[PDB]
């Protein structure tokens, strides 16, 4: 957490720290995903203090949703659309752009900053 928080790129458009990025593994082609394109990727989530609160590795199925469209956190909709087809990268997010004051209980805390390890498989049209 303390490395994404000092070395990450923010990519928030308000310029808020609220989303910080570290590309891992570089990707296959220049595209990224246009907003409405169906995007699969795998993950890992993580609280700042290091613990586990979800992985797609679990059931071993890729994570799917549609770009943009508000189907997960505020990270993800402008962290993946940052991101080339195979590409693996780490986002620290704090939690106006995750799950806020409500949290997500008992798994997310109230006012969470999350830490995704996020490969991204594929997206399609």
């Amino acid at each position: 957490t303390a490395t994404v928080a000092e070395q990450g790129e923010d990519i928030t458009s308000k310029k808020d720290r609220g989303v910080l990025k570290i590309v891992k593994r570089v990707g296959n082609g220049e595209e990224t995903p246009m907003i409405g394109d169906k995007v699969y990727v795998h993950y890992k989530g993580k609280l700042s203090n290091g613990k586990k609160f979800d992985s797609s590795h679990d059931r071993n199925e890729p994570f799917v949703f549609s770009l943009g469209k508000g189907q997960v956190i505020k990270a993800w909709d402008i962290g993946v659309a940052t991101m080339k087809k195979g590409e693996i990268c780490h986002l620290l997010c704090k939690p106006e752009y995750a799950y806020g004051s409500a949290g997500s209980l008992p798994k997310i805390p109230s006012n969470a900053t999350l830490f995704f390890e996020i490969e991204l498989l594929d997206f399609k049209g």
